[PDB]
């Protein structure tokens, strides 16, 4: 029993709740909240810009000091930095945004770095301004995802949208 509230469960393992994940982080401090996060780990807007404020831009300086020894993540990867005042850690995963014109097959490859943390609070990868198609992101993840998660999808009319066309 986790600390979760009024989600809607949708397959063994996986949750869903209309929410701001970054009201989510604040209330229950997640062992994992789960970052949209581009190759850059630049948390410009969406879920990233909005975890970054959160954490008065904490997130950004301990960002720009990992690209700076490691690089650049890859579309498909991760990397597990500091929650700071939201959760125990972030896992920054980067899924493709076709907006920038990048392969949709890679958004299993991102849900997979999920199935390395036995309970995350995350978003719905490269939907919103990733521009990729949502209701396929939840199906990517319901078939991908192994372990708990607890999915905030902060538009209404979105989450409305994703329960009711749900197979
Ligand atoms: O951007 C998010 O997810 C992608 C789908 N979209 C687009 C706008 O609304 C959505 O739900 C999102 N999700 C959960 N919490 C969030 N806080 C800020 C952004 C945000």
């Amino acid at each position: 029993v986790n600390s979760f509230s009024g989600y809607l469960k949708l397959t063994d393992n996986v949750y869903i709740k209309n929410a701001d994940i970054v009201e989510e982080a604040k209330k229950v401090k997640p062992t994992v909240v789960v970052n949209a996060a581009n190759v850059y780990l630049k948390h410009g807007g969406g879920v990233a810009g909005a975890l970054n404020k959160a954490t008065n831009n904490a997130m950004q300086v301990e960002s720009d000091d990992y690209i700076a020894t490691n690089g650049p993540l890859k579309v498909g990867g991760s990397c597990v930095l500091s929650g700071h005042n939201l959760a125990k850690h972030c896992l920054h995963v980067v899924g493709p945004n076709v907006n920038k014109g990048e392969d949709i097959q890679l958004l299993k490859s991102a849900y997979e770095n999920f199935n390395q943390h036995e309970v995350l609070l995350a978003p719905l990868l490269s939907a919103g301004i990733f521009g990729a198609d949502p209701i396929h992101s939840l199906r990517v993840c319901v078939d991908t995802v192994r372990t708990n998660v607890y999915l905030a999808v902060f538009d209404k009319n979105l989450y409305d949208k994703l329960v009711s066309s749900f197979l």
